[PDB]
């Protein structure tokens, strides 16, 4: 045999549709789509680009589908390799969140990103390879809103990128000129929002069952207070968040500070650099206060409450150090203790003003509000952005009416773990099914109780070839 | 056949036991062990907290023991392994050292953690699995005081936290329902205290040979100034370590500053900003000193001495800048140059107020000696937390009297990190037994000199099965 | 067979020569390369130091060379090994820029690093290894100069340190003391500077074809105004050069500043705080400067241009906030808002003031200018320090008159990373040879444009043993 990289692209009709057939390519594997990313003119992108932009993908022949795969699977089996996320985009040139100031800026500057687009056929490289029997193969990649892979503030004229924005794909696989087999075809099943079962009929070979959760924002504007952009982890999620809260927070002003709404209760801070809020007490020492102003505490700057308890923000903090700048005017913060975690963090804005408060929410000055960001990910799980929080508490999964396997703790997610040498596993039982949970509770009075679930449940079922 | 994930409870007596049997678990491996952490409350955990709590695990049949390992060389075998670590407990959450505030204050939340428990019998899963031939299989597991896995201050109740801790632990394995081989059963030796020499006797099919030193803390009180937590890098240690010491090194006082033992040697900064510690200068310069207030330099913060050298903390800093703050009447240091290292972070505070030690040792004021951590970590090797200083000089093997082996550099340690593609190896010879070590020499007039060694040798021995 | 780890000392000619013959080593694999550092004295080492001391390795037969490489290729085919690369010299401790204050003064402590010389015999351990058939076999390793290996600025001797540096080299290796096979030996051909063609002649069995380009400095001093030491990452090497440049693009003197050449244009900064460089509006803003001083802004720190377009580094400041000092009479700078890139740290000082710059070029104090650093690390690839830039714009490979492959985007980097898994991949055909690229453009007004190129083309053959 020979091998070759070849390049083929396509018909736009957002899909994309690419025909293999060549006398001399005998067999192929190792799918890979390019695609060109714009200039990004006015006034960031999602973590692995590439990967968030396919919605589907389907490999066909004259008697049919092959292999194909949802958008968030093809990604959920290439999480653990580092180089195909990396060339998926992955970057602070990419990811962080760039700011236009004329109509003319430059916010992004033109890239191009790799998808790898997994297959069966790239296991065992030339022995699992497909094999074109003189057939026509169609590779077919439907394509995500470009919407859900872009992060922007409500300035951002998303109305006029949408409209031009267009998916510029190319393919290339490793063509081979030169036995019966078996794939595995996965298939995904996902339940009604917050309910806690979800079943897959026609099971009769699986290899094996994954189950996770996802959360649905429809009932959110899908507007955030802050993110990290390129840094990921969990702490760079934490900063960016209190950075945001900080300077409406504690105010340095002549009198009381004005531009908050009436809701707003605005406190100075006594000699002693106490606050107390209720059974919290805030220390705010300020350095370089001038003699005409006074050092102001923000006591509840994000409230929510179904006369019962109250989830407050500003009652998270407990020291504040600074020194306030006579030059700009600001308070440049030093050291802050704080006990803010990954799903402060991960609360919709909507969710702070929604119905079930009964106080106003949201007592942020219109500055912070305006720098709120439009989130849209698609593959986002569990209930926070790094699916840090495991939310069932106990899992069964039935094999008709019997009880096939059943836990509390996520030791399917451990040996998952283990066994794939993976750190972003799922509960999974590797070998009709019926999948129920309990979900674990968080309080009723905690915003984040009212973000919506949705159980997923991933089947791979075996075909001959 | 058919795999299942099988969950056993125990019996309590610290040794935990659970007994396999069963007429369709035909056949075994990885074993996982479960460990509920409680909720700590009033006025941290080590890294990997699991594999800590572990003396010691042993496998039997009717027939005796199948197969045994000590906690630490159990550690050892999963040191490589990332993921099995980061089930043990390695997060902030974990390993952070909180603070409780009053006695009904919450210090650490509830947790599991998960110890892969890694055996010969998962080699080759299904090939090597342990099959049970009718026979019934106990896994005994023997635990570490609780006092081993905990960093904690003078301040905490350990006595009441001792008392009340208990051990839950659960069993998982993956049982299958469905030729004679060999294994591997790893065999320790210590050497007596300070003795550069160890034997393994009845040394007939050995498949490796691995050496390696412990320290012994036994002649201290198991107290640090200092522990950087869950960040876990030499700088971390070493920051954690000079941040401790600023507070007490550089003084901004009105009049000499009060406080400190008379043995302290507290020396007001000249107009010039440098202190002369003998043949060591210091750079000491404060911003917004009050009027009334001069800056101060600790010139024998912690001393040690055999009219000899002297070991001086002090003396391992060359320049120390800052801003006083009026707000809250500290020093806000900025840039600091010093060469302090990962060894002088790993001095026990006993071994600076030591009977060989002619000076009072330790001149810090009550305050920062009342911070000091107790750590207790049974897997530490080498002299530093790290184990970065390497100590041993030469090593010679012998085979009854003929020398096996012999090397100055460590070159077996090159290969076992090499060939095991780990950057925490020991040295180790792959395939009686007498080792003996030529120990390196750091100063009679440093601490660390007087950290107690133990030789460590490890032998794989052959079986049949 | 029975395997034992045989070190020897060799024969200095800068060349070692070690000559293997015993009649119980039988086969052996797995060379490393030991090398002792001596303590360095006076008034940093690259990374992996220990393989930039290689210029070249030679295994040789009484028959004649049996492989052989180039010391860069053996580099490329360990890279992805990151044992190896730490085992090379990669710590603060060797990689860190120290400095010499007085001629007894000790800049780097004496050290050990090894250097693992992959070669074909590795690859299936004792399947693979090099038969030694009575037969004496001579491995030859050729040393780069070390000015090759080291960093310093002019204040550094390195007349005296290269008069009396001298390689002290061991080398080691698995012996075994115990039908035909075929190995790829690598053939490298280097194109003439800033030529886009190289041919490999002679071409019957290719295993493989990689291409990559190289900088050549020189046209230059191979002088740069910072280097990141230890901390290697493309931030890193930004905030050292930003780093370096602040303290002569904010100055807060009384009267206009002293001591820059008159080619310099040091503005006043208004009370707006808003300095126009033309288009670039750069917003300075000092806190606690004395009455008796201003704030000024060097806007034009370095400048190129071939009455043209102007490529100027202090336009690429946006921000500047910071605080005076009154005790050591220097800005302690805060927040900085730039557009610096990677390319901006790579650019050689000499180019900054060359014969095609209509400008003085660098307009820097003589302080600042003092401080640049000598790199001659033998290994840069592309026209950056971290390789970032691709300036391949088209790649065509003929296979002697007829096409064998062509392509725009690196596809081919993108495969060679994804099949061996690494993050640091070049353009590669996997399998007389003719490779022709078309170099991207960069502007001919900026200063990187007149970096130097080399078109480096490495093909296997394959030789049967």
């Amino acid at each position: 045999y020979m091998p070759q990289y070849i390049s083929l692209s396509g018909v736009m009709t957002a899909i994309a549709s690419f025909e293999i057939r060549d006398q001399y390519i005998t067999a192929l594997n190792h799918l890979v789509l390019s695609l060109e990313l714009p200039e990004v003119k006015g006034m960031g992108y999602v973590p692995y680009v590439g990967y968030k932009c396919i919605n589907h993908v389907s490999i066909s022949s004259c008697n049919g589908v092959i292999w194909e795969i949802e958008g968030e699977e093809l990604y959920n089996n290439c999480i653990n390799n580092t180089i195909a996320l990396k060339h998926s985009g992955y970057s602070s040139e990419l990811n962080d969140i760039s700011i236009g100031l004329t109509p003319n800026d430059t916010i992004k500057e033109p890239s191009t990103v790799y998808v790898y687009i997994k297959t069966p056929f790239d296991v065992e490289d030339t022995f699992s390879s497909l094999k074109l029997s003189d057939s026509k193969i169609t590779v077919t990649v439907t394509f995500n809103p470009v919407s859900d892979i872009v992060i922007r503030d409500s300035s951002f004229d998303f109305e006029t990128f949408n409209k031009e924005f267009v998916y510029v794909p190319e393919l290339s696989f490793i063509g081979y000129m030169v036995k019966p087999s078996f794939i595995e075809k996965p298939r995904r099943v996902i339940g009604q929002i917050n309910q806690p079962t979800a079943t897959v009929t026609e099971v009769h070979a699986a290899t094996s069952l994954s189950v996770y959760t996802k959360p649905y924002y429809g009932n959110t504007d899908n507007k955030f207070i802050s993110y990290p952009g390129y840094s990921q982890d969990e702490k760079d999620y934490i900063d960016a968040y209190v950075s945001r809260l900080l300077d409406d927070l504690v105010i340095v002003s002549d009198g009381p500070p004005t531009g908050y709404p009436e809701s707003a209760e605005i406190v100075e801070v006594p000699e002693d650099g106490i606050v107390s809020i209720q059974d919290a007490d805030v220390y705010v020492k300020i350095d370089n206060v001038p003699d005409n102003m006074s050092v102001y505490l923000h006591t509840n700057l994000l409230m929510f409450g179904t006369n019962s308890f109250i989830y407050n923000i500003s009652k998270k903090f407990s020291a504040i150090t600074g020194t306030y700048s006579d030059a700009t005017k600001r308070t440049i913060f030093a050291h802050i203790s704080h006990s803010i975690n990954i799903i402060d963090t991960s609360i919709p804005v909507s969710l702070w003003t929604s119905q079930r408060n009964v106080y106003n929410g949201d007592n942020r000055s219109a500055e912070s509000k305006a720098k709120d960001l439009f989130i849209n990910d698609p593959f986002i799980k569990g209930i926070d952005f790094k699916n840090k929080t495991d939310i069932i508490s106990r899992l069964e999964v039935r094999f008709g009416n019997d009880v096939l396997y059943s836990e509390n703790g996520p030791i399917s997610r451990i040996y998952n773990e283990l066994l794939t040498k993976s750190n972003n596993g799922t509960r999974t039982l590797t070998f009709k099914l019926s999948v129920r949970v309990v979900y674990s509770t968080m309080d009723v009075n905690h915003p984040i109780y009212y973000v919506q679930k949705q159980l997923v449940v991933v089947c791979n079922d075996l075909y001959k070839v």
